[PDB]
């Protein structure tokens, strides 16, 4: 049956309720960033290196020093509950399974204590959105401490919810016996236009800027990475305010319209961080090439979104854990048919626009 992460997409879309698939599925707008994201990737072409002995090939890396299996780890993606009844927490079995880390939303249907508690031993960082709440953005920050999370990944690109259209016509909202678990009332638990779009716009604060970095910095000592990030200044800022890292993203194309592809910007944002921080990429990774051109163009790893999501809804746990096994495993002869023994090789001769 399914080989690829394509097959797990077209599977989902065979089993999931039409609002829920097109709530994961969709961009913004026109959803032209959401095709670029994919077709962007087949412009890196590469030129493969012959007869260099990848008979034992290393995938391991490192993420803000702590050790991953592969340069391939789960992004955020929210209310996951409604692929697969057990959610976020197949997830992070899965995770732990494959070695490699998970990024939770911060509108996760399962909380922060129950996933640690699903995964002790797994690698699991924040995704922290700034709520005009103070104090509920600081204590989502302290259980991520308490609870063994080693990182913080702060959205900085939703001051406001993108238009997705097809969540409006659909005028999207959780199942009924799903919550965002993080929260305790029943606006910021989003308990059933977009209903996600409104969530935001009563919660998510629009004001935020450098200063409330500022503040997230002062806030806690874990490593924190701005999530969101398209502009060289923007990263140079970053790196100013002592984040430790940036993850060039566009939103899975789901925020602004008409944004490069997050490969055609990662250059620019490597080039302008100067070797200070590490640098990942998220949005339309998919193949085990696509990994390796980001790796070649200068990202320490990168994150997968939806293809996550389509794993729950095939088989839960299992489901997460093929398609991370799948990438894995692409990703390794991808190395190894390029000539690289392990990731420290993979070099920006490999690839041209
Ligand atoms: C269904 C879905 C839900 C998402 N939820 C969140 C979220 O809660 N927080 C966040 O910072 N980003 C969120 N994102 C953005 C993802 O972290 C990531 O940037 C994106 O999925 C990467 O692109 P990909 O789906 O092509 O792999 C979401 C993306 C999708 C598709
Ligand atoms: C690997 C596991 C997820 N089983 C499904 C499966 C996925 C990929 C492949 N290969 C040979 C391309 C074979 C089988």
């Amino acid at each position: 049956r399914l080989i690829c992460i394509n097959d797990y997409e077209q599977h989902a879309k065979s089993v999931l309720p039409k609002s829920i698939y097109d709530y994961y599925r969709s961009g913004a707008n026109d959803e032209e960033t959401l095709a670029d994201n994919i077709a962007a990737f087949s412009r890196w072409k590469l030129y493969p290196r012959m007869l260099r002995n990848v008979a034992e090939t290393d995938l391991s890396t490192s993420v803000l020093g702590q050790r991953v299996s592969m340069p391939i780890c789960v992004g955020a993606t929210a209310m996951q509950r409604m692929a697969h009844v057990d959610g976020e927490l197949a997830t992070v079995r899965a995770c732990q399974s494959l070695g490699t880390g998970m990024m939770l939303s911060s509108w996760a249907t399962s909380s922060i204590e129950e996933v640690a508690e699903a995964g002790p031993e797994a690698l699991r960082w924040l995704q922290l959105y700034i709520y005009k709440d103070r104090e509920v953005t600081k204590k989502l920050v302290r259980q991520a401490e308490k609870m063994g999370y080693k990182a913080i990944f702060v959205t900085v690109d939703t001051p406001y919810l993108g238009n997705r259209l097809d969540d409006v016509r659909n005028r999207f909202k959780l199942p009924p016996q799903l919550r965002m678990k993080n929260f305790e009332t029943s606006t910021l638990s989003f308990s059933p236009d977009s209903g996600l779009a409104a969530y935001v716009a009563k919660a998510i604060d629009p004001s935020i800027s450098w200063e409330d970095i500022k503040w997230l910095r002062r806030l806690t000592s874990l490593p924190i990475v701005a999530k969101g990030i398209l502009r060289g200044d923007d990263a140079r800022e970053a790196v100013k305010h002592g984040l430790n890292g940036i993850l060039v993203s566009n939103h899975g194309a789901r925020q602004l319209d008409g944004v490069p592809a997050t490969i055609d910007v990662l250059p620019e944002i490597v080039e302008a961080v100067e070797g200070k921080v590490e640098v990942f990429l998220d949005g339309g990774v998919r193949k085990g090439t696509d990994v390796l051109k980001a790796l070649a163009l200068g990202a320490k790893a990168v994150f997968v979104g939806r293809p996550i999501v389509w794993g729950l809804a095939f088989q839960g746990e299992k489901g997460v854990q093929d398609v991370l096994e799948i990438l894995k495993e692409e990703f390794r002869l991808a190395m190894a048919l390029s000539g690289c023994q392990n990731v420290k090789v993979i070099d920006k001769t490999l690839v041209r626009k």
